[PDB]
């Protein structure tokens, strides 16, 4: 890989190789007094506040410094242009790759094939503008001329987690908005569960696939589609009720759907970056345009910070440099984003999916192997939740996890005098605080005596109450999650990303694992049906199915 | 370390280090046509049956009887009949571990100070099943006189994830029950977004916390309260809309709730494991005690086949030393646990508590510090979603993950003639192949050809369609999920954690971490209020505060 080879990563590895004992945060902040001045980012996007403060993490001066040059080493700046400029930076597929111009307020013209995508990405965000205004007001009725209380998205992996999560994020932003429902997996539990609580008179389905040929999504569309006709018995109420966001215009019709009711998108469009694009329509629904247009307009500013801003003063920039020392350097495996806020419950999920199905590669862009450790395994649940959990494998663990918190200032709920708000900043600040600094032999030794403990049972207690601490976290605190704040917040994960995966050689933008994954179901499929033994596969795999095919009809 | 130290890990590590090269999975099954019969269990509880199949694991003959021989060199079967006996195991604390005790169906008698545990155990459960048959069918009235239609849980971690997964996984057998509601979080959002859908007429409080103390629980405990009187105006209607799960009476008697509405538990039921106990008095409250009898049936069932059956054909026992394998050996810093059901969506993140919060430890029963590695980090999703997503890095990333495929062979809902878990089904066994085989550079090189592919583009494109292969997976399949069956699947976990902290000589029952959490928020909280510059902390927290303090007052 030409990652190995190269001379700013090797000065790296070699002061990682002299140095690892001496990085001790707590002998660093009593020794640089100005650290966090040293260590932090102000960004002040007008529509609030983002402290990115990275000075709780495992660098000095030296390492910092290494880690820029080697940003400039792998050609950070010029691949970033690339995909700014409209460039096929999608090798593999031959796609360019633009979720940037779906959301480009300045209407500045991207080229693609030396035509402007611009006036295409407009129009269907006009279309999608009224549609809603449509929708939401009531003009948009039902076949018995009802009004929509309910919008159901069916969709799987980027046609589903991405509007699942933005939707769950700016919940109190959706007064007078239809409720949401969220249909992804092919398990019949997901579309029954649903379809059991509306009623098809008052309910909108959006077909959301950028494909329109994956099984999950058009086995779900389907059934949605009988369960509505089996009380409607008309097929040009199907017009009234669903919807499609493709690229595929022939599946669409084929489906039945009303050509005029498909919200187009592009091939430039990773399913994992489509939020912003088409896929986003259940966003708009549920909290109006204008706050899905605050919602671009903060994405938009981050890709501006990312593109202007000097490497050294970059958020995704640094955020990522941090990522490739603990990866590369430290050998860490994972990376946990913890938010301390419950309407980001789904958010470590989304990431989940947005850096696993992104960085998670082997091959670089000639085509040879790496030999150098790539992506992270991304996971995290909402604080205060995990501190009564996995903390405990975090603070007392023998693995190193560098974790990201992130917390809004200010809360949408300031309920009892904004006291809830109050104990979850304390909580957030002391956390990261004590994963840093720790508990000493000697600092444990003193609270046991002050308790009233025996010398013979305070002994053998000692060592299991101390904490080792210098473990390394980000803090990055907002003025308030606003639709514009989480624009911001998602676009400088998705860069972050995308600076890794350029570090790296790899193709942040290929997905041949789920490529993988869409074909597979058919060579099993039809060897279920029966009750004869199958053999025609390995040992595990015809033996369960053999014991899938048995335990059938079995009463329990 | 004590397990570093054993003569049969020593054996393990070299015959790892001499024979790695040669453990391949395709080279394996073709070898060994009976490879799943030798490499899987087949139990039956007599209200279902589980197949464990761990035949897709980097396994041979050889190893699993090493592994075998590891577990009797750690005492594995002593450790568990101390733990069964009443002994108190969990050291640091001086408490006994007995969730078995609180599921024990037979009844047969658990020493705990020379004195029966089972027979205030049932006490309990008859107090749980008498409250649950009165709030159920309308006998227990509110302050108006309504019958309660909400139940309400406030609790964090283990008063909170337990009966929350167990709710969400047992819906269907929800049929005439209230509706459960489940607020942790100290985030004001957590309780304000709940409150604003109850009606206090109708609605059961329950406040679970096992010191009763909790800042989380306390503060949510005392919003819900002031909101209900806010509406009600007498406080003798809080002895009708609140009742407390506990072990602490002094302090349930102190907050203004009844002493005939507590439902007591015992030091010796730690959190991660007190579903079981009065904890899970919601769950009761849901889908009846019948179901909830039938939940702690299936788990009785399944500490009965840890306790009785031999090692090398222990089920949670099997399934611990394949974890000890991939950490102690392959250095496997996670473990993901994939459940194909909708309904088991938060079973991953219970075990993110259950195994990370028992088994992140780094101190041993001596006091000596570990000089291997312990507990995984524990995360997952549902399939078929993850799929779509986070497989990428399963299939072709850089990290090895083993990976605990799940799936009932019956669903609660056979829509369209079972055609959705047909698919699921389908689903589940082809992703386990693929991850065991892969495809070769010719296996690909043929299917780019039959697609119509030039050879320039082919050969650019070929090694990023290639999948290694080689990758670990148990697949776990079991009749239906029924609360039984989920009872024997949630303590066939509890004692898998079990085994592996034995094997690692730590205590898998303390959690000085999240005690530690509880006491750190008391410094930081007075430093918030007021617009007051702070010094007193680090350079990091101070900066941080200043921010919150400085964004506090801003408009968006
Ligand atoms: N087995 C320990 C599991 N983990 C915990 O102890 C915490 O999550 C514990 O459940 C919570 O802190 C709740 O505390 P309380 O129940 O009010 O005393
Ligand atoms: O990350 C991805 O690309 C996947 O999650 C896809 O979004 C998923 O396969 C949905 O299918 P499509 O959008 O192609 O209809």
């Amino acid at each position: 890989a030409a990652l190995t080879r190269d001379p700013q990563f090797q000065k790296l590895q070699q002061w990682y190789r002299e140095h690892r004992s001496e990085l001790n945060l707590r002998r660093l902040f009593d020794a640089n007094k100005d650290r966090f001045n040293h260590f932090s980012l102000t960004l002040n996007t007008n529509h609030g506040h983002i402290l990115v403060d990275y000075s709780k993490n495992l660098v000095t001066e030296d390492v910092m410094r290494m880690l820029v040059d080697l940003a400039k080493s792998r050609g950070v700046e010029a691949a970033r242009e690339r995909m700014f400029n409209g460039e096929k930076i999608n090798y593999t597929e031959g796609r360019a790759v633009l979720h940037v111009a779906l959301r480009n307020r300045s209407n500045t013209p991207i080229l693609v094939d030396g035509k402007d995508v611009m006036p295409e990405v407009n129009k269907v965000l006009d279309k999608m503008k009224s549609f809603c205004q449509r929708v939401r007001s009531g003009d948009w009725k039902g076949y018995t001329g009802k009004t929509i209380t309910d919008v159901i998205n069916i969709g799987i992996g980027g046609s589903d987690l991405g509007p699942l999560m933005v939707t769950e994020a700016l919940k109190p932003y959706s007064s007078g908005g239809p409720r949401v429902w969220y249909v992804s997996n092919i398990d019949g539990t997901h579309i029954a569960k649903t379809l059991a609580q509306l009623n098809p008179e008052s309910s909108l389905f959006i077909i959301a696939s950028k494909t329109f040929t994956t099984q999950e999504t058009i086995t779900n569309a389907e059934t949605a589609k009988e369960w509505f006709l089996q009380a409607a018995k008309d097929p040009s109420a199907v017009a009234k009720h669903f919807v499609a966001l493709s690229t595929n215009t022939t599946k669409v019709k084929e489906f039945g759907i009303d050509p005029q009711n498909m919200f187009e998108f592009w091939d430039w469009v990773g399913g994992r970056y489509s939020l912003w694009s088409a896929i986003g329509l259940s966003i708009a629904l549920h909290v109006g345009f204008d706050n899905f247009e605050q919602l671009l307009s903060g994405a938009h500013w981050m890709d501006q910070h990312f593109r202007t801003t000097p490497l050294e003063k970059n958020a995704p920039v640094l955020l990522a440099l941090l990522g490739i020392w603990y990866i590369n350097c430290f050998g860490c495996e994972t990376h946990a984003m913890l938010p301390y806020d419950q309407y980001l419950h789904r958010f470590a999920a989304y990431f989940q999916q947005g850096d696993m199905e992104s960085n998670g590669k082997y091959i670089t862009k000639s085509g040879t192997r790496v030999d150098h450790q790539t992506g992270p395994i991304v996971w995290g649940e909402p604080g205060t939740n995990g501190q009564h959990a996995f903390y405990q494998l975090i603070h007392q663990g023998t693995k190193m996890i560098p974790c990201d918190f992130l917390i809004p200032v200010q809360t949408q709920h300031p309920i009892r005098k904004g006291l809830h708000h109050k104990i979850l900043l304390a909580n957030f600040l002391a956390q990261t605080e004590a994963l840093m600094r720790g508990k000493s032999t000697e600092e444990a030794r003193k609270e046991l005596q002050a308790a009233g403990k025996s010398p013979e049972d305070l002994e053998r207690l000692l060592p299991h109450k101390v904490f080792e601490g210098n473990r390394p976290t980000n803090s990055i605190v907002f003025t308030k999650l606003t639709p514009f704040m989480l624009g911001a917040l998602v676009a400088m994960y998705e860069h972050k990303i995308f600076v890794q995966g350029i570090i790296w050689d790899i193709n942040s933008f290929d997905q041949w694992g789920v490529e993988l994954g869409k074909q597979l179901a058919k060579k099993i499929e039809p060897e279920l049906d029966g009750s004869a033994q199958v053999t025609s596969h390995d040992a595990s795999t015809n033996g369960l199915i053999n014991f899938i095919k048995q335990q059938r009809e079995a009463r329990v």
